[PDB]
């Protein structure tokens, strides 16, 4: 949405889906890996980590938020995201992606 804001680190604030409920919480990718936390500063981990690398992210919208994505792993679920706008989903799907997908396979 808002084109000139630098720092964002690929560490915005996402709405991780839960027991079908979306809840605020802090995604941060590394090393191909997709880590949950909660408080600020990743004080503490919100839960085990996701391995990205070889998940599927795939645009999952609903008719309520079209900026809502989620991650696959040969076709089942692994995860779910939604962001707050459409330019946010673009550059988590492609960002996400690299991760799930990288080295002597598929390449």
């Amino acid at each position: 949405g808002s084109s000139g804001s630098s720092g964002l680190e690929t560490s915005s604030y996402l709405n991780v889906l839960v027991n079908s409920q979306w809840k605020s919480r802090w995604c941060s990718v590394r090393d191909n890996h997709l880590h949950f936390y909660q408080d600020r500063n990743r004080s503490k981990v919100a839960q085990q980590p996701l391995s990205l690398v070889g998940c599927e992210v795939v645009p999952d919208p609903s008719p309520d938020h079209l900026y809502s994505f989620r991650i696959l792993h040969k076709g089942e679920e692994l995860a779910k995201l939604e962001a707050k706008s459409s330019e946010e989903m673009g550059h988590w799907l492609g960002l996400l992606l690299s991760e799930s997908g990288s080295g002597p396979s598929s390449g």
